[PDB]
């Protein structure tokens, strides 16, 4: 599967792409503002993941920093990233389809679009303003606005009891971006495509 990643932002991204034990194709690669990288996925991939990076620096061996999704301080990224992180998730080829969503419940970075470019469904947008308008409290000082898990560490936020309701946190979420899962048990808006669909994920769509 193609995925096609573009940087609309105007600022530096360092794109990202893992599926939490291994790298997606590179892993990751610096896109500056209009960039284009082209990343192919292996079927069947389950649980991946792609996102953006801000305000990162690396070395000639690619190790480094970066501000918001940090993975272990690689530009290739291998693990998941460091939230927050607006994350554009996906399995494919689960019994003949793709399922594809937006996901804020690790916070959020960088507005994005994930949609296939292939027919049969729907894309996914989760573009709002969300950093501006973060309730203080989840504000992070690195950059971006943090999900209540990560600043708490309750097992109401964090679902860890698998018994969770909506929160005041991730209500704020859900009203700026209905589309994207707010927190770990938001009623799903897991997008079913055609098994083997193609997509693009853009970073600031609007």
């Amino acid at each position: 599967a193609t995925f096609e990643i573009v940087n609309r932002c105007s600022y530096t991204v360092w794109a990202a792409a893992s599926k939490g034990d291994a790298a997606l194709d590179a892993g990751g690669r610096q896109l500056n503002s209009g960039e284009s990288w082209t990343i192919n996925v292996e079927p069947g991939t389950n649980g991946g993941k792609i996102w953006a990076r801000t305000d990162c620096y690396f070395d000639d061996s690619g190790s480094g920093i970066c501000k918001t999704g940090d993975c272990g301080g690689l530009l290739r990224c291998k693990r998941f990233g460091r939230p927050p992180t607006t994350l554009a998730e996906f399995s494919l080829n689960q019994y003949g389809k793709d399922y594809i969503d937006i996901s804020n419940i690790k916070g959020f970075n960088v507005p994005m679009n994930f949609s296939p470019t292939t027919r049969g469904c729907r894309g996914v947008r989760c573009a709002a303003d969300i950093v501006g308008q973060c309730p203080a409290k989840l504000k992070a000082p690195g950059g971006g606005c943090n999900d209540a898990c990560t600043v708490f560490q309750t097992s109401e936020y964090c679902c860890t009891t698998g018994k969770c309701g909506p929160t005041e946190y991730s209500r704020f979420f859900k009203r700026l971006c209905p589309d994207a899962f707010s927190y770990v048990l938001d009623k799903p808006t897991t997008v079913t495509c055609p098994g083997s669909s193609n997509y693009r994920v853009t970073f600031c769509p609007t």
